[PDB]
């Protein structure tokens, strides 16, 4: 362990002692056995000499062994067995409880450790070695706390409490409870719950969920001093168990009895509160079969008051109780719960924070902390608003410690080296080449204990490493999965928006910035941290942003959904269907659009094209622009909170489409510019609805296949080629040059980025192919695409 | 076998040296046995000595049985009771371990044969049979290698390392592991997790399905060599295993039992990692119905990082795990895993080379493990990328060494030789035929040992073949499954593609090079290998080519997927075929093409008749060619990325129609065929989108034919015609005369080669079954059809 108490350690020093006072160069197991005894009166010790073995007894025997007298040590280590009694004590304290090692456990440990040298010193002085283990054994010394023994008797409060169960008061008298931080703020509404009896029961609803009893610890901390009505006079709080009442049993009519039983002794009535955790599984009310039915004992003694209960139950649980009543209804009542808010996440975090310096790489920092929280909430989102934070901060809290040792200065070095020797060393001994091999050994031996050293050299790459949890660790983590790299995404989000993202530089700015304003929480976002409407022709830079914004504010691309508004059809095909429509808008609400946001709780919802694709849909759209959620699927609310929607336009793409491109234009180029930063949103406004749009947080215009926009798109296209292939191994790159002549071919006024794919397939794919089959490039060769002097030519360069 | 020490081997090969000294013309086991006490201290000569049995003893009973003189000891081999004695050895080693055969098993062995020579001289000489086996073994420790045996340690890791497991870190230590290739960039993630306390647990997502215990085996080996984080310095790593828990038990109480003692065990915390496979199924993992509710004891145990373990996780299950809460999803943490990329295949294939030395057809090549892989990986697929291809290898792997023994010279007839012989002498000797049997054995047994002589003179003929397993090898096998004779295929894609579609050379020979250009990895494979559009007349090359393709990349024809997009156009055949099929573009998206595709991943989808089929068609067959993928089904995905998308159309039917016909000119011929590769492709575009057409690989006219090429679609017609006869024994050929006759009908501007059906079903089904109906020719007769002077004339060749 390395945590050990002195005794132990001691004993075992005092073997050290003895293997120098007697030469023994490695300090041996008869050195760990005089360790003890010549400690004195430690219980190993004074296990011994109970025995009759005293010291006197010991060295006689230890000293006609190994004896005299070479007062050095062989690199002063042990023996190997010696090393084992330490090990031994150890686990020999684990089994004693103790977290440390005590005497006792070293005697004990020898014991068990028994060809070792001590061992037989006891078995020649006349005490068996079972004798020594019995002595040390029963005097049980090991480490303790949470005292709770000095003799109790009671008569009635026997059959309450012997069943079935702990008793949290109990538990927080003598603290080995903790907290743990609540949800504090349901308590106070608890115990006017529970200083009743017209209704005696607090009943709890609402998700379970980090942990419901957190409140319950609450009541029993407030129930005791002082705040605690006298309507409570002289209240015990008494925690139900399921998993004992359970086990032992095996029978539901056995289980039945044991509560019926706990119903009877709660006779101490008026002046018990009882914790009755998942409340309605023994009611069993509601469904196709019951849920447990406890309820013929439980029932009444609910609406007695004898069971004043607290009841935890759940979202639909609360429902089949009332559904009983009115006993169970009558006594029971329902009371908002808590789940950690934002703020409250922090708190958790810190306070779980000296714990994880059991693993030493957290500790600090507090804006780390922060992170894992704020950035986690806003974005993705996977957990609950606590939860989600602490994963992050040991996500963080872990990934510098392997930066530790994958680089310090890279003594892997080192132990690469001593490899090598084993090696020579070994097949030399075995090839003989024997002197040949002597030094080998001498060579590895000595470079062993150098590794070990080097790499306990990086004991210092601990000093440095081995506890923070920064900023940025704690952010770039918050990236792995889903303040520094989390929100260096959200400051330099036109950045990073435009470096997957095309000419549309008027586009890109203003989604990044209106994303980022809501996304800092100073912008609404309650509703989408961006709602857009991206104009332009289909793959110009579009679709390319919807993704490059998951990847911005989530720190992964794959948190982006897509749904084909104008897919829904059948809406009008009554009789022309066949005699009945049954489908598309219905699926849409009724179950796809509903589940896909829901399931990945923020994500770029990309609603493609909704120009007319059933006007009804913008509607419904409209109230996720607006609230943030739509209501489908039966009662299902899904949360676009923080999802970033993009609806998609390709009405206002004829003159977002229009050049800028020379070899024809000269001013038509600075008349596209202009035009399309006001004509195209106002062929959107036709396309839509101005309710719709005036719960958008931003009109995009992707200002597109301009001179620039294009050999941009070629950018992204041909570049996807040369990527695409690297799996199967082939290295491309097009030179600028290249990705220049087919940009031109995409542009005028008229078109869009569509003839951009067929002409990069044309010019790269097709080419380099057809060019593995002319023989100039082949598979796995680099293979620069340029430009030769107006003809294309394919180089290789590898 | 082979797989014997020396001792075994040694006593036994002392009975051929007694087979002379003593004269035995088969050296009986009585040789044997004097072999293993004349070998002195050998366990069997050892045991010997024992009981008393010394060599005096032995030889003078020996010698009194034969003991002279057949000093030439016949063909000196062994008596079939001392050739007993080494079978059963070999297998009395195997019984008590040893793969070795040491001296021992053949004295057990003499025992177990004891009817032998050898076994009743040791009964002749007052030695009881089971006290001399008992002797052997008892004198025989048996095998202690492979393992460390020394003595033991430790208390506390007693009841916790006992339960469960194998532990893999003992494996990996002693080596009997795999390294295995993995999967590498998984387990840094992994290691980060069990460097923390508030995450504690990597938890694997995917599919499992990439062989996940691989891994397993990763942090083991991670945590030794070369990063060692700081609680990674005192961390043990513990295997949990579901196997071992079920077996013996039988019961859900008594299996939560045995959980709950492990998880108190940990309690050496801060210092132990467990390893739980299924990790979901513990906890509960929702449904509507638990997968077993271990989750009380797990939770905790998962929270404090006292158990820091390891979850192996499924894609809905692991939802239903971070779903429970704060200790399954403050301890989870999800984590990115490696199914392998094709490079990484070939690597483990290699790696396992060398025990399929033992299949003598293999190890080796290495161009034959890239075949393997390169091949099953792009082309069908049928499993995971490296699980496909050493199958292949393997295959092939074998495959020669079949045709080693299925040709050599075939030495097979002398077995055939032998077997008139035995016969011939066994009924001679039974009817008598006295010198007439005679010789029949001595031809008999002379000719037996020349067949068995020969037969492992074709061990020459295993010295020849038993390594290589090629490139073409693996690639003709691939084929036979489903990189020479699969990249031969591709190019010569245009010679094999042509081979059907006899015909629009034009057409073929673009195809053909598409797919060649892409499975070369230059070309697309993101989106299909090739898209097309096969533009013809029905019944012409088009959907004769979708086959053909099929054919030569995938090895079979029918791995071709075929849906009619006309059918799927919801407005088409919605209400003039089929009732409601949920509006239907949404069947074929929410069950049809999704489902077919995916369940013969690379498959030739062949999209009949794009032409129309609602512009809500064109979206989707716009992203298989794009992306490679569709995402319909409610979260499936359906791969089209090497697929072979083949799209037919009459969509500019009049040039799809326009042949290269005479009737007009014969100027117009080839004006109506390089007219047709134009014309047609732009009605094409008036028909469907460009943007769909776009992300197309190429547009092919499978052009609309006349005589050049109506002669070789009539060619493929009357070949099917002919052959679907001979199953039945019917035996047509078509002279090239006759072949010209039909073709002059698929001419002209007003139709395709499609005619060519109905004139070849005439000419050739219905005129020579008119024919064998008027006796001109019979069943099974080859049956030509000819051309008299103009007309048919049906003549007979057999």
């Amino acid at each position: 362990f390395g945590r050990f108490t002195e005794r132990a350690q001691k004993v075992l020093a005092l073997a050290q002692e003895e293997a120098l006072r007697l030469g023994h160069n490695n300090i041996g197991t008869e050195h760990i056995l005089l360790g003890l005894v010549r400690e004195g009166e430690g219980i190993a010790a004074k296990a011994l000499q109970a025995l009759g073995l005293g010291s006197e007894k010991i060295q006689k025997e230890v000293e006609s062994l190994i004896g005299r007298g070479q007062e050095m040590s062989q690199t002063i280590h042990y023996t190997p067995r010696a090393k084992k009694v330490i090990e031994l004590s150890m686990d020999e304290a684990r089994k004693l409880g103790h977290s440390y090692v005590g005497t006792e456990h070293i005697l004990l440990g020898l014991i068990r450790e028994g060809e070792g040298v001590a061992a037989r010193v006891l078995n020649n002085l006349g005490v068996s070695l079972n004798k020594a283990r019995q002595q040390v054994l029963q005097l049980l010394g090991s480490n303790e706390t949470g005292s709770s023994a000095a003799g109790t008797n009671s008569n009635a409060n026997t059959p309450t409490l012997d069943s079935l169960a702990r008793d949290l008061t109990a538990i927080a008298k003598e603290d080995s409870l903790d907290p743990v931080i609540g949800r504090s703020k349901e308590i106070q509404r608890v115990i006017e719950v529970l200083s009743r009896r017209t209704k005696n029961n607090p009943v709890l609803i609402g998700e379970p969920g980090v942990g419901k009893t957190a409140i319950a610890e609450g009541l029993a901390q407030q129930i005791i001093n002082n705040e605690v009505p006298e309507i409570l006079r002289d209240k015990r709080v008494m925690t139900l168990d399921m998993g004992t009442v359970v086990a032992g049993t095996k029978y539901r009519g056995e289980f039945e009895d044991r509560l019926k039983k706990v119903m009877d002794e709660i006779r101490q009535a008026g002046n018990i509160i009882l914790f009755i955790d998942a409340l309605h599984t023994l009611i069993g009310a509601g469904g196709a079969e019951g849920a447990i039915d406890a309820s013929n004992i439980l029932k009444p003694s609910l609406a007695r008051g004898e069971l004043q209960c607290i009841g935890a139950t759940t979202l639909d649980e609360y429902r089949k109780y009332i559904e009983k009543d009115a006993a169970l209804e009558r006594r029971f009542q329902p009371i908002q719960v808590d789940q950690p808010s934002v703020d409250e996440s922090i708190q958790i975090l810190q306070g779980l924070r000296d714990r994880y310096e059991a693993h030493h790489r957290v500790s600090i920092t507090d804006d780390a902390i922060e992170a894992a929280v704020k950035l986690s909430d806003r974005y993705i989102s996977d957990r609950f608003l606590p939860d989600k934070a602490i994963d992050l901060i040991d996500e963080a809290g872990s990934k510098v410690r392997l930066r530790s040792f994958t680089t310090p200065p890279n003594l892997k070095e080192l132990e690469q080296k001593l490899d090598e020797v084993r090696k020579e060393k070994d097949a030399a001994v075995q090839s003989q080449e024997f002197e040949k091999a002597a030094s080998l050994r001498d060579t590895e031996q000595r470079l062993r204990e150098q590794v070990e050293d080097t790499k306990k050299s990086w004991k210092e790459k601990q000093g440095q490493e081995n506890s923070e949890v920064t900023v940025d660790d704690i952010a770039m983590v918050v990236s792995s999965w889903t303040a520094q790299t989390e929100t260096d995404k959200l400051l330099n989000m036109e950045n990073i928006l435009h470096s997957r993202v095309i000419g549309q530089d008027e586009a890109v700015v203003a989604v990044a910035k209106a994303v980022r304003r809501a996304r800092a929480g100073l912008k609404d976002p309650k509703r989408p941290i961006g709602s857009f409407i991206f104009l332009g022709p289909t793959g110009v830079g579009k679709t390319e942003l919807a993704r490059a914004l998951a990847e911005s504010i989530f720190g992964d691309e794959e948190s982006m959904i897509r749904i084909d508004m104008s897919e829904y059809m059948e809406k009008h095909s009554t009789s022309r269907l066949v005699g009945s429509p049954p489908g598309y808008v219905g699926y849409d609400e009724g179950g796809q659009l509903t589940e896909k946001v829901r399931r990945k709780p923020y994500s770029v919802v990309l609603l493609d094209a909704i120009e007319k694709a059933h006007p009804d849909v913008f509607n419904i759209l409209l109230q996720v622009l607006e609230d943030g959620r739509l209501t489908d699927s039966k009662g299902r609310t899904v949360d676009f909170r923080n999802t970033i929607l993009i609806m998609t336009s390709n009405v206002g793409a004829s003159e977002l489409k229009r050049n800028k491109y020379v070899g024809f234009n000269v001013q038509d180029e600075t008349q596209n510019h202009k035009d399309m930063k006001d004509k195209v949103m106002g062929e959107l406004k036709r396309a839509f609805r101005p309710e719709f749009i005036n719960r958008i947080d931003e009109i995009i215009v992707f200002h597109s296949l301009e001179k620039k926009h294009l050999t941009e798109i070629v950018s992204l296209m041909s570049d996807q080629l040369t990527k695409r292939l690297k799996e199967q191994d082939l290295s491309i790159e097009l030179t600028d040059a290249a990705k220049a002549k087919v940009a031109e071919e995409g542009v005028d006024l008229e078109y869009g980025a569509r003839p951009l794919r067929r002409a990069i397939q044309k010019h790269v794919e097709d080419r380099l192919s057809e060019e593995l089959l002319r023989g100039n490039i082949h598979k796995g060769q680099h293979i620069v695409l340029d430009v030769e002097d107006g003809e294309f030519v394919v180089k290789t360069t590898a």
